[PDB]
């Protein structure tokens, strides 16, 4: 049975969850969360994929084939969103009910049902991490997170820790990062880069076996730029 969030246990998500609900959204809606990882998607009659031709994990260029480590890291200019991979990352706040960024975006692909399931559960604390199905995401789940507002490394810390420990607990094996809290969290980017590369290095050392792939989608340039320059 899984663990769907990393930390210890409203009008609004009152009127998401009356929300009227077909017979086939209703149905994917009720699939375990545990079964989403392995179920065939396309037996489901109100399930699509609304990214056309996604990015697989066999099409990813790990940043050095020969490294321990960095063969399990691949860098990936674009949106998370195009990663089919067991679990992509929100960079969510802690009402974790949509906003703009990459939440808003997560939130347009995956479609409605995402929203619904957050509405579900009472947000998320900053450094923690809730579990959700992908429904329309070519990835399975996706991994909310809540980034600090500001320079609080234990924080960013935290979440990368938050993340890389629910997949562990429930066996996803490839993860698809944004960079948390480093857009309008404004947590200045290096030393945001750093902590994502860092502790996932450490995860990885102490955890080898359990993870094939930690994908950082680079939606910016210099996001791709400072995470290729900080990889050596
Ligand atoms: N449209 C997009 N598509 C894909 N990735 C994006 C997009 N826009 C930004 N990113 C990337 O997403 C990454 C994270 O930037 P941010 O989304 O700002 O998140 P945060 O943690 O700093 O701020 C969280 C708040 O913003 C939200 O409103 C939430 O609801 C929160 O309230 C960067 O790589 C961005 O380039």
């Amino acid at each position: 049975e899984f663990v769907t969030y990393s930390g210890e246990e409203s009008p609004t998500r009152t009127r998401i969850l009356s929300a009227a609900l077909s017979p086939a959204e209703r149905a994917i809606f009720d699939v375990p969360i545990e079964k989403w990882l392995s179920i065939d998607r396309s037996s489901l009659s109100g399930w699509k994929c609304a990214v056309p031709r996604p990015v697989t994990i066999e099409q990813l260029r790990p940043v050095d084939p020969s490294d321990a480590i960095l063969r399990h890291i691949a860098l990936y200019r674009g949106p998370v969103t195009d990663l089919q991979l067991d679990a992509i990352v929100n960079a969510a706040n802690t009402r974790c009910l949509g906003g703009g960024g990459v939440d808003g975006a997560i939130h347009r692909v995956a479609g409605p049902l995402l929203l619904r399931e957050c509405a579900t559960f009472n947000g998320c604390q900053t450094g923690e991490c809730r579990l959700t199905k992908g429904y329309q995401l070519p990835a399975r789940y996706v991994l909310h997170t809540v980034g600090p507002v500001g320079e609080r490394p234990d924080m960013l810390r935290k979440c990368y820790r938050s993340i890389l420990s629910l997949a562990l607990k429930n066996g996803l094996r490839s993860i698809g990062f944004c960079c948390v809290s480093t857009g309008v969290y404004g947590y200045p980017l290096l030393p945001a880069t750093r902590i994502a590369l860092g502790e996932t290095r450490k995860f990885l050392e102490e955890h080898g076996g359990a993870l094939d792939m930690c994908c950082f989608a680079c939606f910016q340039e210099d996001e791709y730029k400072t995470y290729e320059k900080c990889v050596g």
